[PDB]
């Protein structure tokens, strides 16, 4: 300490020890003249705090820690964002998904069924862990009309359904059908639907973690998840409930082999025999929970949590300016390759709250009246709409008053700073309001 | 970037003279005659009129 301690500015006076130095955006004088074309993310600072003089001229003075010893100080930050749930950046809206585009009768006799991967885009938002489920579904149906209908496709063979319910409850062991007659509409977890010949893919979406379903050893680029994979556990048949009823009165077999086939407005529900009490819509939550452990689905993916956020990321502040590039890291003056001093977690958390709005619709829908573009297919049993579950989660953002550890600074310390905000890929994010840094610098050893 | 670079220094120690070895490599393509090296100009006194 004794001689290696002052603090210097131009003529201003000798200061000893720790003091602070403020890193701001809000600063009015500092906008209209410095980061006028950059962002909250990426911004220019005067750090020197002295009313007098001109940005520009104070960009010239300096900050003097003493030079008779190594320098360090104590960074603390305050961040604050507002990035939506989904959104083009963070890559949650947009996921491709492969599905019927045209059928028509072939040449000869047979028939010919074409399909295609095409990718469908959200509009940008922060929803709910449903409401986004719901808003995919639609961008699955809104592409039916602008191409498969008039096409010779039928809603009774759109290939891809986000839903949410265990396609199996009210299945019998014997009779081979969901007895009850109806898949039991209860909330188990996201789920996907599927049909012969297509499927989907989220090698370029985080819109997977939303939906729950993770890739057992993501290290794999590459998330593509289609028909043929989802094996044993194709959704059972509804088992015929008037059929049944409005049978025994009279070697006297009853009714119930009759597994429903279609339903009212007599949309096909695709089984696989005139025989089999299967449909051919099968399941990715019925796969990995009862077929095959050791070969299905259960075993290369992992069923986990929806956590709407889509992923903690994490983002690497930078203060090039005015502190020492840690250990390995290369000094530069590309943006996208500063050096870092601080990591944090991008300001995001997932609220939950409990849904009373569970069941109230299942008595509105019974009491027929208009649908949303969600239920284009009320009737359907299938093509239905995902039962809301209860205990929702939304995305939200959180001011967040962090604190770096102390880290080693230059003793020259430039009149004009730059404060960077970088994300795991390194680039700018947009989605930031406010950054706040301050820095307490103390001696550490003697040169 | 290179105005940023412009401000950075290579720093000799300052507790001693230093000394460096220029080694370079020079090269042109200049013509013979040129407006230049004035090769492409020359005086001359000649006949420019003959009348009885």
């Amino acid at each position: 300490t004794g001689g290696r301690n002052s603090i210097r500015y131009s003529e201003l006076a000798p200061l000893f020890d720790t003091t602070r130095v403020y890193l701001v955006d809000n600063k009015s004088t500092d906008v209209a003249s410095l980061n006028y074309q950059n962002d909250h993310s990426n911004f220019l600072t005067t750090v020197i705090q002295n009313n007098d003089y001109s940005p520009g001229e104070a960009s010239t003075q300096t900050i003097n820690l003493d030079d008779r010893s190594h320098w360090g100080g104590d960074l603390k930050t305050i961040l604050h964002t507002n990035m939506p749930n989904v959104n083009e950046f963070m890559f949650t809206n947009k996921f491709k998904a492969r599905v019927m585009v045209s059928r028509s009768l072939t040449k000869d006799k047979q028939v010919e069924l074409k399909y295609e991967w095409v990718e469908f885009t959200l509009p940008e938002g922060n929803y709910s862990e449903t409401m986004t489920i719901d808003l995919m579904n639609n961008a699955i149906v809104e592409h039916y009309l602008k191409v498969g209908r008039q096409n010779g496709v039928l809603e009774s063979d759109i290939g891809v359904k986000f839903d949410t319910r265990n396609f199996r409850l009210g299945f019998d062991p014997v009779t081979g059908l969901v007895m009850p007659g109806v898949y039991t509409n209860e909330a188990f977890h996201p789920d996907i639907i599927l049909l012969p010949g297509c499927g989907v893919d989220f090698t370029h979406s985080r819109l997977s973690n939303l939906l729950g379903i993770r890739k057992r050893q993501p290290f794999q680029e590459g998330f593509r998840i289609t028909y043929d994979d989802l094996e044993g556990g194709n959704i059972p048949a509804l088992l015929d409930v008037d059929a049944y009823q409005a049978s025994l009165k009279d070697p006297q077999k009853k009714p119930v082999i009759k597994p429903l086939t279609e339903d009212s407005k007599k949309r096909s529900y695709n089984l696989i025999s005139n025989d089999s009490t299967f449909t051919q819509y099968r399941s990715w939550y019925l796969a990995y929970n009862y077929g095959d452990p050791q070969t299905g689905i259960r075993s290369w993916t992992l069923l986990c949590t929806p956590d709407v956020t889509c992923g903690s990321e994490q983002v690497y502040w930078s203060l090039p300016d005015m502190m020492q590039d840690p250990v390995t890291f290369r000094s530069t003056s590309q943006i996208s390759n500063f050096p870092v001093v601080g990591a944090e977690l991008l300001p995001v958390h997932s609220k939950s709250f409990y849904n009373d709005q569970a069941v109230y619709s299942q008595l509105i829908r019974q009491f027929t009246s208009l649908t949303h573009v969600f239920n284009r297919f009320p009737e359907n049993q299938i093509l239905a709409r995902p039962p809301a579950p209860t205990i929702t989660t939304v995305s939200e953002n959180v001011p967040a008053l962090t604190d770096h550890g102390t880290l080693p600074l230059r003793n020259s310390i430039g009149g004009v700073q730059r404060v960077t905000i970088t994300d795991a890929r390194r680039r700018t994010c947009p989605y930031v309001y406010k950054a706040l840094g301050i820095v307490s610098p103390r001696v550490l050893s003697s040169r």
